[PDB]
């Protein structure tokens, strides 16, 4: 615990000053109207203000020569500070998975946001799932046994209900097993509903780059907790916080604006 | 959790090195004598050593053009890092109140230190009281209904005992209510007694600028807890910590020296 | 809670990136073989990589003119950030003891690592023991009453079993008493056994400079907890963390390599 003087770390200064924008829930009606005017231009400004948040943070792991083929996109790289570090065997660079711990409402490790695994990273994906005791997966878009072995880990599917759909697997170290529930997702009703569905039961959330839909989902889960326990809304401040842990969370003005659309609904 | 190398933030370095001065309570007699000698000159040095603590911290919110009329004094401005951020409606700058969270003995949000509200900030004052769930106010010197509405908040007075005096109000959102107890204060006996009085029952503490009497009060409350649970005294280190969260806490050598006078008494 | 941008504090950057090297316990057999090859050369590289960790941290207290005679060696000085600060009487510099809080598995104050006391620091040593509520001492190599007074503290010996050996003392403020147990230590069996012995019963650990054997002991205690609760090993990351709080913890390649020898055993 230390405070910083002005001038040391500009990023830290942004954080103290304008990292957050609280609205009481009983004023969100009036406020949402204000921002959906001149065609969303108010939300476009909040969204533009967030654009540089957290992008100055180091990402050495992700940029090493050996870890190039483990990243789906070159512009979506995990920040060193929040990345998920796997165990090691042959060299340090085994530890790498394009994945970050994201804060939820209750703690900082509530989520792992990650990209949809590559052919050459499926082994690492399941390793991550086992090592970090992952019990739920949220697929927001075929890396699973329709049992298959992936490295030192064996994955068996044990239930499939197609309605979104729900799947149950067992993950086992081939040298001990935990069970897993994956929630596969396929108006704002559907998103809000899909989440309340999910919440009955570290939550790994992936879309394709692990950033747009992934961010919208995590965000809405947090907003809902804040709407039920506090009686307030902070879309700006949640995305800010997500950006401080992984780049591009909520990737388009439309997703940002859409989050706000979901909130406006819950509030009625 | 990170440690800093030397040279990064001199303020942080001061904090690691000489931010604190512990005296066992059974040695405070001997020590107090030492500092009240050559006419208080020992306490004058501790007091001079504290003079620059925390003043290099950013205060952007407080210095914006729109927030000028919300500050009673121009030399008492809240640091960004600890300021109380209110909810928003028309623009960001609604969030502003000249107020800081101050640490108490038990946590960092134990107190809010603030200035005595201005005519144009009474609405914000009551909003702060409601939003941040304030149950006690400590007035250390007429912003209350002798019910009145202040913005979206309604304040009714429900009890007044004049002895110091004690008042009870109800604060209500005009769109849910909590009750409030205000302790209005009017030798070191009176201060020590006024506090023990207060403690039976986030505590908002205000004098005029929210800094001298405000700091002396908070400080003495902490010292007393430290004297009862630890068996030690750290006046220097408490003021240091208060300065790291709001400027000028304990504003004159006389208040500092007076805190020490109160301690010397409790110790007998 | 703040993250830092790249470039602010290189030490902090090292911490985010390569501060840690996790091995699942069921892979340590294969990994240990790899590092004991070309005559320990793999462990020599891990050990060389750790050599600069934490050495850029400020140590003002330890370097002041008045505190020179309180340090056994001039190259083993406590970092300001973790040093143990004693109470004061005649001036600030009374607070000084060549000692640092070291993190254990459960918290950051689990250990105090310190040098074997000097003739002119025995008073401070016992003061530290009393003030910081020390219940166990681990001697890893005659500062105790075979009752003697040391400053304002009286130390009586109450039990001595010679087998390593175990001693019990009572420490008393001569102006209240707690009891104390000292564990005096005299293959990897003996170290692992000596620890399990110790653990039945802030733990002060000292060798001569408070750094080699001291570090090996603390480290092995942490590794064992990590092997029992996680099912993993991180020798590199534990020493790293110890170096961030006191210099030279695990002082030779042989101690580092020996820690790994102890782990390899437990794993069988
Ligand atoms: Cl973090
Ligand atoms: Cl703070
Ligand atoms: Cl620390
Ligand atoms: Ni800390
Ligand atoms: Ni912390
Ligand atoms: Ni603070
Ligand atoms: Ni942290
Ligand atoms: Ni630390
Ligand atoms: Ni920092
Ligand atoms: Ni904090
Ligand atoms: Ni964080």
């Amino acid at each position: 615990h230390h405070h910083h003087s002005s001038g040391v770390d500009l990023g830290t200064e942004n954080l103290y000053f304008q990292s957050m924008k609280l609205i009481r829930v009983e004023n969100f009606e009036a406020y949402f109207k204000k921002q959906q005017a001149d065609s969303n231009c108010g939300f476009a400004e909040e969204y533009e203000d967030l654009k540089l948040v957290g992008i100055s943070q180091p990402k050495y792991a992700a940029e090493l020569a050996e870890n190039r083929g483990k990243n789906r996109y070159n512009n979506v790289l995990p920040y060193d500070i929040s990345r998920v570090k796997l165990s090691v065997q042959t060299h340090s660079t085994d530890d790498y998975i394009n994945a970050n711990y994201m804060p939820g409402y209750h703690s900082k490790k509530d989520f792992i946001a990650t990209q949809g695994p590559l052919p050459n990273t499926l082994k690492d994906f399941w390793r991550m799932v086992w090592e970090k005791n992952v019990y739920a997966i949220i697929m927001l878009t075929e890396y699973w046994p329709s049992a298959q072995d992936y490295g030192d880990i064996t994955v068996a599917m044990t239930s499939e209900i197609v309605l979104w759909t729900i799947r149950d697997f067992t993950v086992k170290n081939i040298q001990e097993s935990h069970p897993l529930r994956q929630f596969h997702f396929t108006t704002t009703d559907l998103l809000i509903n899909f989440r309340y569905l999910v919440r009955d039961y570290p939550i790994l959330v992936h879309c394709s780059a692990g950033v747009g839909r992934t961010g919208t989902f995590i965000a809405i889960d947090r907003l809902i907790y804040q709407i039920e326990n506090e009686n307030t809304v902070d879309v700006y401040g949640i995305v800010y916080d997500l950006r401080m842990h992984r780049p591009l969370m909520v990737q388009t003005e439309d997703q940002y604006v859409f989050l706000n659309q979901c909130v406006l609904d819950i509030v009625r």
